[PDB]
């Protein structure tokens, strides 16, 4: 509980890159993209997609699933021990996957479909959803989720598991999900309170309603939510689909649930007009109400009319996924690898921040580095706070594309270099 908690320069994160976990592909044309990582109770689950001359998720043919353990090697730092590594049996039909580390095994929740455009012109009854689970010894097993016996809190027509990680609470799995609904049932009191220039075309009430529409169908709305899956031994499933609170709604986007410090932290990537950090601890579960933070310093780059630090409501789409991880509940401290650029996805920086001020930061690379998304997970190691982050990098514009894993420690004292 003793580490740097003040505004300072020159932090010593003791940063180290991990290279033996992520495989190295012999083919230079293959792009390894969209990594996911969830750590819990000393075990982790790593996932990434492989495609040919394209780094798009559904534009793939392989989906890697890795299980491992956190181990002390006497190195005075945590090490990743890879135990099992498998490819998803339905990879060529995977639309999205979310990892969950429960107890001492890996769990992968994937959405499989024949139609890459299923979210724009189809419904969830036309698709299938599976749980693939394994550990260091057991062979991987894939079970189909019975969405037929599912109960929903609203008239949803489609959904996909979308996010950087899930959570295990007792016998229930809670996975972040993005839902689709074809009628405007939503309110926007928070956005309507903004004091911005009125666009000559539409009103502020119209801007915020329409900003929840899909940019590829416009008759559909993308609303974030969670799915609660309880089971005994992959038997007698009870599945519930709850939407996120209508307080401070933002267009559907990949989220995250993480167990940290006795609370449950929810993160939602800001892919619409509110370019500041959407995150918060869970107050109620039905409806899924995270106590949204009022962060005024953490944002993300994007092209178009909503770049970094953009505040005003606007029909915008785009952004980057950047997980956060809490360090101290009383001091309201979090850590995150964010992108230090207004419009381009580049220059990742490890950032320890308040809701109101940035405490300290450090660039990951001295050279300019392209990075499309980051995820961060922190844990106690040797009675000290350590974190592991994965960055979706493209440093070799001439060699193959591959994500990178970094491990670092929160500085014990401020300003040591
Ligand atoms: C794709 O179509 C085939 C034939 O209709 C079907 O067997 C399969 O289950 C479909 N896949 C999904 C995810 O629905
Ligand atoms: C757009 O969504 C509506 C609502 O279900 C659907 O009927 C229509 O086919 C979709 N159009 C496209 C091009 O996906
Ligand atoms: C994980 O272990 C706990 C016991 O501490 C148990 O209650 C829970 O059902 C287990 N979860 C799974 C998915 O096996
Ligand atoms: C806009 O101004 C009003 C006061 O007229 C204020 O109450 C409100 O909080 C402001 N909007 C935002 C988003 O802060
Ligand atoms: C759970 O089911 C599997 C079969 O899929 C079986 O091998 C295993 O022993 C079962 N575990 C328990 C605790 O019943
Ligand atoms: C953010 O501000 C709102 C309005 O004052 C408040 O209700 C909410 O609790 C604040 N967030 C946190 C994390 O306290
Ligand atoms: C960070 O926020 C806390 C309130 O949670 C405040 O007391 C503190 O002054 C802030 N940090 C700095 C450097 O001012």
């Amino acid at each position: 509980k003793i580490f740097c908690k003040s505004v300072s320069k020159d932090p010593d994160f003791r940063l180290k890159q991990i290279d033996y976990v992520i495989p190295v592909q012999q083919d230079r044309s293959i792009c390894m993209n969209n990594p996911l990582l969830d750590i819990s109770d000393g075990f982790f689950t790593y996932i990434h997609y492989e495609g040919i001359n394209s780094c798009k998720k559904s534009d793939s043919f392989k989906v890697l699933l890795s299980h491992g353990e956190i181990v002390d090697r006497g190195d005075y730092r945590p090490s990743l021990y890879l135990l099992s590594s498998h490819y998803h049996p339905y990879s060529m039909q995977v639309i999205n996957c979310v990892p969950v580390t429960c107890n001492q095994s890996s769990f992968v929740f994937c959405h499989i479909s024949n139609n890459t455009k299923t979210l724009d012109n189809s419904d969830y009854s036309s698709d299938e959803y599976y749980i693939t689970y394994f550990n260091g010894i057991d062979r991987p097993k894939t079970k189909k989720i019975p969405i037929n016996n599912m109960t929903a809190d609203n008239r949803y027509i489609h959904f996909t598991f979308s996010g950087g990680g899930g959570v295990c609470l007792g016998e229930e799995f809670i996975i972040p999900v993005t839902t689709v609904i074809n009628t405007d049932v939503f309110t926007h009191d928070y956005c309507e309170s903004f004091n911005c220039s009125v666009q000559t075309g539409k009103s502020l009430k119209e801007i915020c309603s329409e900003s929840l529409r899909s940019p590829t169908n416009s008759s559909r709305y993308n609303l974030n939510g969670i799915m609660i899956i309880s089971q005994n031994n992959m038997t007698d499933f009870k599945i519930q689909l709850n939407g996120i609170t209508y307080n401070k709604l933002s267009f559907g986007s990949p989220g995250r649930l993480s167990k940290t410090l006795g609370q449950v932290l929810y993160y939602q990537s800001s892919m619409s007009w509110d370019t500041y950090l959407k995150a918060g601890f869970v107050e109620k579960w039905k409806p899924f109400t995270p106590n949204w933070m009022n962060n005024t310093v953490i944002s993300r780059p994007n092209q178009g009319n909503c770049p970094r630090y953009h505040k005003c409501p606007e029909i915008c789409y785009g952004g980057t996924y950047n997980d956060i991880a809490p360090l101290d509940l009383g001091k309201d401290m979090y850590v995150s690898v964010i992108l230090d650029s207004d419009q381009l996805a580049e220059n990742p920086e490890i950032t320890v921040f308040n809701s109101t001020t940035i405490l300290y930061k450090e660039r990951v690379s001295k050279d300019e580095l392209n990075t499309r998304s980051t995820t961060t997970s922190c844990f106690l190691f040797l009675d000290e706070p350590w974190c592991i982050s994965v960055l979706e990098t493209n440093r070799f514009n001439g060699k193959s594309i591959r994500p990178e894993i970094y491990s670092y420690k929160i500085p014990k004292y401020c300003g040591t270099k």
